[PDB]
C-alpha cells in the first residue's frame, strides 16, 4: 500500500499530532472512547460513529481513505464528537480544540491529491 503524496503528508500530520509533543492535548484522543471504563451517560445516544487517532491511523495505512478529504473527515468527526458529547466548556473539549487548531494549521499546507 502506496499511498499519494497528499495522504503520507496526512501520515505525517497524524504522527505529529500523536506524538510526545503534544501528549498533554492528545492523550485523550489516542484510543477508541471505552464508555464503561469512563463512566459515561448516553454516550451513544450522541455519538453515532466514534473515532479516534489509533482508528485514523490503521485506516490510513490500509488504504481506506481514498483522498486528503476522506482523512480529514475523520479528524473531524473526532473532534466533533468530542465537542458535542462533553460541551465545549468541558476540560476535554478546551484541549480538543488547541490539537485541532495544531491539525487545521498543517493540514492547509497539504498538497493536492493528484500530485
Ligand atoms: C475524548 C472524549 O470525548 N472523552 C475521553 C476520552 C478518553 C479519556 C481518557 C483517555 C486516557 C486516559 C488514561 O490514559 O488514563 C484517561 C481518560 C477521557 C475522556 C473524557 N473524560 C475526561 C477527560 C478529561 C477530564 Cl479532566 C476528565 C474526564 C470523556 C470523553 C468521552
Amino acid at each position: 500500500l502506496r499511498l499519494s503524496e497528499a495522504l503520507k503528508a496526512c501520515s505525517n500530520i497524524l504522527k505529529d499530532i500523536s506524538s510526545q509533543r503534544y501528549r498533554d492535548l492528545n492523550h485523550f484522543f489516542l484510543k477508541p472512547v471505552d464508555v464503561v471504563a469512563l463512566g459515561l451517560h448516553d454516550y451513544y445516544d450522541v455519538v453515532k460513529k466514534a473515532m479516534d487517532l489509533s482508528t485514523i491511523k490503521t485506516k490510513l495505512e490500509s488504504g481506506q481513505y481514498h483522498t486528503k478529504y476522506d482523512f480529514a473527515d475523520d479528524v473531524r468527526l473526532m473532534f466533533n464528537n468530542c465537542y458535542k458529547y462533553n460541551g465545549e466548556d468541558s476540560e476535554v473539549a478546551r484541549v480538543g480544540k488547541q490539537l485541532q487548531a495544531i491539525f487545521d494549521e498543517n493540514f492547509a499546507k497539504v498538497p493536492d491529491d493528484e500530485s
